[PDB]
């Protein structure tokens, strides 16, 4: 129930008063209710609401989420959020302004990492993912995001110099793998791994999945995927592979390095099959009406596909994490997260026999 | 034809943003011609190229040229999603790809046809009712008039005849006049609504093959100046456009005709169509109550029309300095002010 600093309170009041219709337009500053949802140095969240004793005038919301950035991609993220809201595939957009936005408040909690493996959950994550992999979005259709971003991080990574000895020591270990050659070896493997270019979330982890309040007894319609800011047209294998990788990481751990990694929490073949059996009919529409041997061939190939791209999830977020150790001031063990992603990378390679 | 650099940029945008036969277009294959310009262009496959299906054969490319883009972009995307504007096919830093709508623009003379007018009023009402994630304080109208007035007072032209016209315009005492206008409009109730702000014939498409529809043959396009504004401004502004023909083939490249302003009857025809499309419980009011609403509405829009003359008059002065396009802006500015003083005389205000 934490209060923002009184200058933020005033700015939030004005945005709510001017952007929101109905009882909000005539609210005084002293009637305004706000509490921090999440702090941090950027992308801060607040809940704003009317007094309980204030009646609504029409269909205006009683309660909204304020998102403050704390600063091209700005236009792309804004248009995407607007489109998704229009398609009921995300929170409504109530206000956009240079410092942030006002969004629909969705009563909910995020999933915990252990919940990702629950069959009803997985099935539904697979369906939602298939669904927006299917949609049209006014963005560049060339799949350059994946390797373009890896190349960009690699370049930054090679330029990095740390001063603190345990960071320099850890950086020496990661560099000793020859990351540029590893990149090329990975590129070449993925060039021979067919994967359809689709519109990808790119960050489908539990923290970005909402368990809808009141819908816990719905078997197949209780979730919403959020936080599409890293979306792009990309290889389907990445979006799915990346999601499977996230089974292994728990970001709620309270001691340094502030995550737990468990190589044994990666989904089993049966768990993967259950995920892709739910994905496939939702994305192909009459997939169930194929011969069993053809369904099977598609499924076995898609498993190879997402498991090879899972390797790009490790390599890419490994590199990202090294970069974060340099530029971020967040309390998170970035170097240790990097080493965990590379460990998983080579363990995955050995498993696949590549 | 366009600049060979613009041709190249445009070719890559179509190739990378659009599905099907666009994805493997070779380069010598790209058809593109200029259509306006904030430049517009038509991009197409050659006739020879068959579609892989579902992808447009023709598209419009828009370049912004000389944050506003964020708002305009979100806005266009919303209208496309709602089926109110052209579809959005690509969005990028310098501009966008849009659906090409087989259509032509209306001519000035067509604004006054009863069916056209009735439908313009209905589309406007519908545009007005919609919710948009933008600032709802109606600060647009006078904020923009202030900003242009300030620039106009600093403006200096090099050429003598422009200096001479600016001097006549400045002698009306525009700062005092702005305050009289403000005070008149602060006492004229007008609901705040999502306004188009530029509802003229150049921005209204007559849809191809739909010419026989009495009530559904048009789309309002080009909403880049949109904002929450007083409803009276959009309407009065639209009325003032009955006076101006922008297809005049010689200098100053417009005809102004004060007698073409809608008559009371034509105004009533427009608002009788607007009201039931904006309120919807309006059709069920008593006859006398409708009559009261309409007569107040005539005063309302006619008074706001003064702000259309005043604002675009000032705007036109600034454009004279910066726009190298061919249009006599100083003469248009004078035409708007003549109209402003005539309308004040007509109103007793
Ligand atoms: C799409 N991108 C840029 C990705 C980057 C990294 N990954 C791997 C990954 C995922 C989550 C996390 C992570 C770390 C900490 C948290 C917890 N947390 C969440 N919010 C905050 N403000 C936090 N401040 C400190 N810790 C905060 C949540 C997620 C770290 C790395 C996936 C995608
Ligand atoms: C909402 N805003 C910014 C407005 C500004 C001015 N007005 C009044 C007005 C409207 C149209 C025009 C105008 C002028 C010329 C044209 C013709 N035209 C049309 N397209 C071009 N590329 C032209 N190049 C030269 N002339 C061109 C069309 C409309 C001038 C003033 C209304 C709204
Ligand atoms: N638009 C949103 N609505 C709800 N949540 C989740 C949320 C629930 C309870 C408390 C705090 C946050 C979001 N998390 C991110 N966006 C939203
Ligand atoms: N999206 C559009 N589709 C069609 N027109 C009108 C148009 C037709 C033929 C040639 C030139 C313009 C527009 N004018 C502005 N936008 C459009």
């Amino acid at each position: 129930d934490e209060q923002p600093e009184p200058r933020t309170r005033r700015r939030a009041y004005l945005w709510c008063k001017e952007f929101l219709p109905g009882a909000w337009r005539g609210l005084r500053e002293d009637e305004f209710h706000i509490s921090v949802i999440r702090g941090g140095l950027s992308n801060m969240l607040f809940q704003c609401s009317l007094p309980d004793t204030t009646a609504t005038l029409g269909d205006e919301p009683r309660k909204v989420l304020l998102r403050l950035y704390g600063a091209e991609a700005m236009v792309l993220e804004s248009v995407m959020f607007a489109i998704l809201a229009e398609r009921s595939l995300g929170p409504k957009l109530y206000g956009i302004f240079p410092q942030g936005r006002l969004e629909q408040f969705i009563p909910s909690r995020r999933l915990d990492t252990e919940e990702l493996s629950l069959p009803d959950i997985s099935a539904e994550i697979a369906e939602k993912m298939a669904t927006f992999h299917g949609m049209k979005m006014p963005f560049n259709k060339e799949p350059k995001w994946l390797f373009g971003t890896m190349e960009k991080y690699l370049k930054e990574v090679l330029r990095i110099k740390f001063t603190e000895e345990s960071r320099i020591k850890k950086l020496h270990k990661l560099l000793s793998y020859n990351l540029p050659l590893e990149l090329e070896n990975l590129r070449s493997l993925l060039e021979s791994t067919p994967s359809p270019v689709v519109f990808c979330h790119n960050d489908c982890q539990e923290g970005n999945i909402l368990l809808l309040e009141g819908r816990e007894n719905s078997e197949k319609q209780k979730l919403m995927l959020i936080d599409f800011e890293y979306s792009s047209y990309n290889y389907r294998g990445f979006d799915i592979g990346n999601h499977f990788c996230e089974w292994m990481y728990d970001y709620s751990y309270e001691k340094y390095p502030f995550f737990r990694a468990n190589i044994r929490k990666y989904p089993t073949k049966k768990q993967q099959l259950h995920f892709i059996s739910s994905y496939l009919p939702a994305f192909q529409n009459d997939f169930e009406n194929l011969s069993t041997e053809e369904k099977s061939i598609i499924k076995e190939e898609m498993l190879l596909e997402v498991n090879r791209f899972a390797l790009a999830s490790h390599f890419l977020w490994g590199l990202w994490s090294i970069v974060q150790a340099k530029i971020s001031s967040i309390e998170f063990g970035y170097m240790d997260y990097a080493q965990a992603r590379f460990d998983a990378y080579f363990h995955q390679k050995r498993k696949l026999g590549v």
